[PDB]
């Protein structure tokens, strides 16, 4: 069946064959209520309290006969090393004796309690549905507090090694938190757990080792959170994502922070110990010491299962498939000698993409140039900048400026309604361009969407990969027209009157932030991917909790790093990042400014830059625009940054092959 | 009438007399519209149009009613172009066109009328009029939204013509749209019976004062006090007339559309700010001082005086009200800072006196009857914000901590500590059942839920004023102290990096003795500086999470202690200290060798690690692991620039003008 149900539909065939029936599931989860209430009415003096585990506790269950379990939390066990007391077997077997003479209400005709060894289990059937709960009993760890507090995981790492350890064995006790992970989420991250589970069931059906489907669920769940975060998106993504994942299994290794984190040193050597491990490493997300992979063997199988369905007519009938952009295993994870690897095969565009929207880029700028005005004798003037036309984008969120110059701006402000019109004339020879020379382009043209307010944008895809770059289009005053101080000048009369945030005409010097990091070395273009992809991952947990100061300034830090540290045109990479970590974390002294553009040479320039070099402890002083200022002084939350790199320094990343540690370059802090 | 209705069901006096019909203003609506659409047809000349006054702001009355709507002339390019009249010339010849151009229905219900300096319309539907003043302006937001440069350009047209302060303030009309447009429903409906009030003054009284005063004012008193977009509007009738009564001290203004960042800004708030009170600052304009006449807020007084003291109003003893102050304490000079804490900042002492009367009968009655089989009673000890001595008038707080022999260590013992509060809650229950009426204060039931704290409020029956009591569940550590107790807290934190504090209120006792014996001018600082803390919380919340307000408390202690242990001192001297020292908060490691020292084999190993930390610490005199000034942990960062905008307050002006230097305080101790 699944094969031949093409990628379009999916979510017909998850409502049609895979998804519990709702009267089904109104009869049972009633019936499980009252179970859970019945086991608890005192009739059960040692119970504590219940909680559901398995697909059922994850609300995962398929249509058919489905897994589940339930805990009982028996007063006498108190400690973790009560779980090693097997004789409690005794009590459940005492628990079902009592249990099966209950028979409450009209549920005698659908419950069947059954022996079996270490404990009984109980079934509850349906007309369709089915569920068979093992029971369980365990010491209640979370107890011991409210919340996931580090002392609860301290006594489970102290209990582990007091025993003989058994690395998760007693994650049972967690049932708690495995519900409160998988409770709040969209209906759609469901429906694809469920349909990857359907798919595991009949690789297990028809291959002749096994794995839990724990395991995929959180594969699933990660695959969600890193790539798209929408409560709406395509399941037909989505499993294209995880086959993706499940092809990279010996470099897979996905790990949650949520309920702990490389704080407490205690734990922070358990996930360095395990994440430093034999990839496919897959933490869960309650139990540091829970490696939910099986035996290396099964994703192998996984991995042939994966290829074929993936090639498959039904999948791949896209020109390029589309799927969501993550990565088989952070940066944290990768060793300090495969920095280098890790750049060039996870965050460099692919060259011939580049080359291809360059092409397509001088095609808009040429037609642009001659027919947006032919009326007026001035003609605009379009010159590129951004982090396409230096060389230091990313594989993802490549971004790009269209600057426009023309005679109507006089002045770098109010001019609302010249730019306006530039604007508007720009969207409309845009759409002619569309209209036009569709099919001239080697690459696919999203049509401009725009409204008055707003910039203008477009964005070029590859016709062949999911590699895309956004333009922006950004009217200025010609400034220029190394500069000359008179233009210069200029800006320093608006701002010698006030303190302000510098900055907002940056634009209008675009081709001098260009040509500042363009023309250095590809290793140190790698190197400022690199912190780029740090940064962004800083801001993918901090943004919630302040405003980080902007990107640009770690890339002057990259560079100030470079030219102090070695300049050299090859070196060590995780030398190069370590040093970069270092600077942020000496945050507190930041004086950096280059003399390429502006010098002390002029009266004015003179009287203004030795005021900037005073304004506050950090400044990072734009190197095309003395009023840049863009490591902006007293404003932004360098703490958080530095609090980070803080706890960065005890990454693989900065440990050598042999194991000692890798140092920074002696570095400079005022400059 | 008005004054003949009780204050309750004013809610439907506005709904039944004062409020516009929906099927009038559905027409009304759609011809202002279709006006606005036939003077925007290329009438070449004309740019847009924006729509001013009642109308404008959405605050129209069921009866006749005031608007204007402002024409942008496209030859209209600086502010200057206001002075020249023949604007008037331009809207004649508008007005003979747009009486002639009319279309489908509207000609039976347009009415255009001459009138000097332009023309004027009139729309009128069933049971409603409006009435338009038609005027024209240079739309300076063309400029750019009301970025700095086009508040510096004002003022140097404003310099460069005949200066008259507020007259280009026309201009701003689509800001004083985007002001008003958004806000909740009520806050309409107690605008409208606000100015329903001042109409019935302006009829029986025969100067004269515009509405956008009282508008703003009400505005004002709702974003300062409640900001719930629901409320009971007797409550604000009641502030807003205890802010007219205020009139003598009003100083209200607003941050939304400009700041003192800009120096040529920043002189002008100065200057107005210090200037005739009641001074109102509109939202647009830093020149447009609103507030009319001085002597129509003598009549505005006397009216709140006597619809206030009604017996339609003031039926509930406790009569309750929003606190708002009249004016925020950035306007208030240096030399007033002792009046403002002692008539703004403290709460009223026999309110103080009744509380400490009442929370000694709660102790007496728990500490007896929660524990009758158990031979191990609770031992109930109070302590926070009231129990030592710098309690604010607002929001105050206490700790009634709960000591008990459950409790072997401070951590996982849940049940114990769930058990402790449960008993205390049903406690609390009977005693609110048997002693109801024998305490002097009014009691709230303990309102809980299981694994939130348990908390009650303790209020007055003739004030507003209120303290709100949690009830915590502690380890007795302390059964000064010796050092094989601060061991025990050591040996669970030497293991390794963590946040401190979390078992602060075990040594609750050792805290308020800290802070409690202090003169009684160093509690007034401490409650200036929790104020002007809760006034950067109030607007730095929303961008990040700022340091923990028991900070600044030993920042003002520290601050006293090194600069000057004298008993009396000037309050603005103490200030201007301490925001010395949160501006120079990269050098803290302040701590006190009170209760723990050096002289010991464990404390002096953990408190040179302690010491060995980020550049900014705190350390809590009551536990060395509290280091309550957190590194980066905290925005401290977004303090050290307010204080950096604080110090050109004139709070920190001498009566001759001159600057108020700080004390020579050590960073590093
Ligand atoms: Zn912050």
């Amino acid at each position: 069946q699944l094969s031949s149900v093409p990628a379009q539909k999916l979510g017909w065939f998850i409502q049609e064959y895979l998804k519990p029936y709702e009267e089904c599931q109104t009869l049972i989860d009633e019936m499980v209520n009252t179970i859970c209430d019945v086991l608890q009415e005192p009739q059960f003096p040692l119970v504590q309290g219940v909680a559901i585990g398995g697909s059922y506790g994850r609300k995962t269950v398929l249509r058919g006969n489905s897994d589940g379990t339930l805990v009982l939390f028996f007063s006498d066990l108190k400690q973790f090393q009560d779980q090693k007391r097997s004789q409690r077997d005794i009590l459940d077997k005492t628990g079902d004796k009592l249990k099966f003479c209950l028979f409450t209400k009209w549920l005698k005709n659908n419950f069947e309690i059954q022996k079996s060894l270490d404990g009984f289990t109980i079934q509850v059937f349906t007309k369709n549905q089915r569920i068979s709960f093992e029971v369980l009993a365990a010491f209640n760890a979370l107890s011991l507090n409210d919340n996931p507090s580090p002392w609860i995981y301290r006594e489970l790492k102290r209990s582990l090694d007091k025993t003989n350890a058994s690395p998760g064995e007693f994650a049972v006790c967690f049932t708690e938190l495995q519900q409160k992970f998988f409770d709040n989420r969209p209906g759609k991250l469901k429906d694809l757990i469920l349909l990857i589970k359907h798919w595991h069931q009949q690789c297990q059906k028809k291959i002749k080792p096994s794995l839990s489907p724990y395991a995929l669920e959180l594969l699933t769940v990660y695959a969600w959170e890193q790539g798209c975060r929408k409560d709406n998106f395509d399941i037909a993504e989505g499993v294209r994502t995880v086959l993706e994942l499940i092809k990279c299994q010996e470099k897979l290794c996905i790990y949650w922070m949520v309920n702990y984190n490389f704080e407490d040193e205690t734990i922070r050597n358990i996930l360095l110990h395990q994440l430093q491990s034999a990839r496919p490493v897959i933490l869960d997300p309650v139990d540091p010491t829970n490696n939910v992979s099986g035996d290396k063997i099964c994703w192998q199988w996984l991995k042939k299962e994966a290829q074929t369905w993936l090639t498959s007519p039904n999948l791949d009938n896209e020109l390029p498939a589309p799927s969501w952009n993550v990565l088989p295993a952070p940066l944290f994870t990768t060793p300090g000698h495969l920095l280098d690897k890790f750049i060039k095969e996870f965050l460099q565009p692919n060259k011939c993409f580049l080359e291809q929207i360059d092409s397509a880029v001088n095609i808009i700028r040429t037609f642009l140039k001659e027919n947006c005005f032919r009326q007026s004798t001035a003609k605009i003037q379009i010159v590129r900048g951004g982090s396409t036309a230096k060389g230091t984008a990313l594989k993802t969120g490549s971004d790009a400026d269209l600057v426009v110059f023309h005679n109507s701006l006089k002045s770098y402000t109010s001019q609302k309604n010249e730019r306006h019109k530039i604007v508007k004339e720009i969207h409309e020879q845009l759409k002619a361009f569309w209209r036009e020379k569709e099919e001239e382009l080697e690459v696919s043209f999203e049509p401009p969407k725009w409204k008055a307010p707003r910039v203008l944008s477009f964005s070029l895809k590859s016709k062949v990969l999911n590699e895309s770059v956004s333009f922006d289009v950004l009217p200025a005053f010609n400034a220029l027209g190394t500069p000359s101080p008179e233009v210069y000048a200029g800006l320093i009369d608006l701002y010698k009157s006030s303190d302000l945030p510098g900055g907002e005409f940056s634009t209008c010097f675009t081709v001098l932030q260009r040509n500042f990091i363009r023309s250095r070395p590809t290793k140190l273009k790698d190197l400022i991917r690199l912190v780029k992809h740090w940064y962004k991952e800083c801001e993918r947990k901090l943004k919630p909790k302040g405003s980080l100061p902007p990107k640009y300034a770690l890339e002057l830090l990259t560079i100030y790093a470079w030219e102090q540290g070695s300049g050299v045109p090859d070196f060590d990479t995780a030398e190069g990042f370590r040093t970069v970590l270092e600077l942020v974390t000496q945050y507190q002294q930041l004086c950096i400014f280059w003399k390429v553009n502006y010098n002390f040479e002029d009266e004015t320039v003179r009287k203004f830059l030795l005021s900037q070099l005073q304004k506050t402890r950090p400044v990072i002083l734009d190197p095309a625009e003395p009023t840049g200022d863009v490591g902006g002084g007293d404003r932004w939350c360098w703490h958080l940054l530095a609090k980070e790199a803080k706890e960065w320094l005890s990454s693989p990343c900065f440990k050598d092959g042999t194991g000692n540690p890798i140092p920074p370059w002696k570095v400079p802090t005022m400059q």
